[PDB]
């Protein structure tokens, strides 16, 4: 992630996330199988854009974070996937 | 993809996702037969905009990732149908 | 659709799918018989736009592609709608 | 239409149905009696709109998708409409 | 109506048909009994306006185009009220 | 009516009915006594608004023309309540 | 209503309903006990707004016209709060 | 309140109710303790604006001006609060 | 709270309460136990707003005022929490 | 959250929560287990915004304090994820 930091300067990109919206929720034996879809929007300094979608699941979760980290590894595998999209190197 | 971004500038072209719907889910032996239709959008370096629809489906999914890439692989496809409209070699 | 490319410039006319909406689902012996209409609205550098209405139709397609038929076929013939109301030859 | 491209320019006069509407569907004897109503807006290059409202409508087409053509002739009526109501010759 | 494009220029009045709603539904011996009410604002070339609203009734119409001169007798009655309320003359 | 149009210019003073809302409807013995609500907001030349409410009722109307002129004296009576808030003699 | 003339322009304050809602209706022995409640905001000619809510109530109304005074009365209590709030003398 | 319009200038503070909500209804023995909330904004000649909420509560109110207290004494008390927030001296 | 008006102008700074919330409704044998969730936002003279959220409880309250207690609990920790967060002594 | 506001200026960074939402609720022997996401949006100075959203989770919370607890320090946990995101030392 600090890789962007690093290409782009402290103050080059930005972040909007859209909408970050859940898909379901499993109770089997107390396993939450969730997943969630997250759309951010990152601005560079020369206004150009790249929305793009990303994913983000988890398994069993028994103790509940199946709320928890499934957003985070959903936002931050849309920031991986912008950075696929474009500006690989720059 | 990485050639859309060869044939414009670095900070050429961008990409608006704007619309991700999901259609029917199918629950046949435990296989899930899915689709996704996705309208996305691009401010151009020009500010022209060749917007566009593209769909994604998914068969069996027995482990249920249907959900999963059916949305990546629409959008791709999608970004895929807007330089097979337009902007067939610049 | 290319010469719409070609009786423009390739940056010279624009594209925004206002609204693709399916009207029905059928079932009648596992055939899928379903239509959609679409509403694009071209537009030329000079600022003039063209809207129209478009449908696409499919009638049998037994293992369900037609979701996938009917977005593409209904925005063929939303811009084929748009070439014969509009700049027919210019 | 094309008589409404010669008195205006090919960037004169401009489109844009807002408001296309299916006021009922009927399946007598498998007929198909459907209407629609649509609202187009034409706009001169000068910035003058017309805005007004046409009707189209189907007997019998035992054909399911009797929309398929609604919308059109709907669309057409209405833009005769405009030309009924103003702009008579110029 | 071509009145007021005579006291008036080709590009002197305008027109947009803000609402179009239908007020009831009969079905009295096969017969339809409908009525609209339709709100247009005309706009003069020196940007003033005026709005009024007028009502479309039909009593029998066993085809029934009731919905179909419905829409056309309301918006024109509704421009004749904007003609008697205001630019009786000019 | 026709005062107001010659108080102000006729390019002077305009009329925007911004909302027509009906409180109820009665059946009893086939009468109709209803009424309606009518918002209209007018505006000088100088950008002085003057916005007010009126109401129009009818109590038999056997016919159902009940829905037909309840709007248009209820419209006429708040117009005039307008000119009852100001613009008495100017 | 009239002293709010004088004070100001004929062409200084002006008004602009914002929300009127009638909370409760009742049939007691016929007898309509029913009550609006009015939001307006009036404009003074140096921008200054000064917005208010008030109450317009009637007890009996056997002929019904408690739909009829009640927002007359609202309004008019309203823009007298609207004087008791500010402009006092000026 | 006047107090409020000496401090400043009687074009100088404004008043803009954003949001009454009646909070619930009582009916037991006929009385009405009912509380009301609105949330109102002051602005300043400077151009700053002071936020904020007050609520009021009635007892019983046998003859029901329950609903009349709320377009009052609610607003009364959060113009006051607007004061107490801030203002206090000058 | 005048220590903010201390710090800052007169006129320096603005409150903005966003959102107040009713979280849950409590009736313990006469008892109410409610808590609301308000989020303001500030502006600086510099603009430089600064939004947070604050919450405010009441246990008991046997006399209902348990609705109340916003303004004097709730978004009073709610500007309590926004000088925590910023502005600490500046 | 001072760290920040020692590394940037006393106005330099700004912060805007856009949307809390609590996910569920709990009510297993009394104890509350809730959870709550919220997206918070930093402003610097430079107009660089880093949007993200974080979420703040209690288990038992016997006495309920569940849903006044999780607000504040899943507000806090985002804040501290925006550092976490970007700027780092900067």
């Amino acid at each position: 992630i600090n890789l962007a930091n690093q290409i782009f300067g402290y103050n080059g990109w930005s972040t909007e996330v859209k909408s970050v919206v859940i898909d379901f929720l499993d109770e089997r034996q107390g396993k939450f199988s969730i997943g969630c879809t997250a759309i951010v929007r990152v601005t560079l300094t020369s206004g150009t854009y790249r929305e793009d979608i990303g994913y983000g699941t988890v398994e069993n979760e028994r103790r509940k974070p199946a709320a928890f980290e499934r957003a985070k590894k959903s936002a931050v595998t849309d920031a991986l996937k912008r950075s696929l999209r474009g500006f690989g190197n720059a």
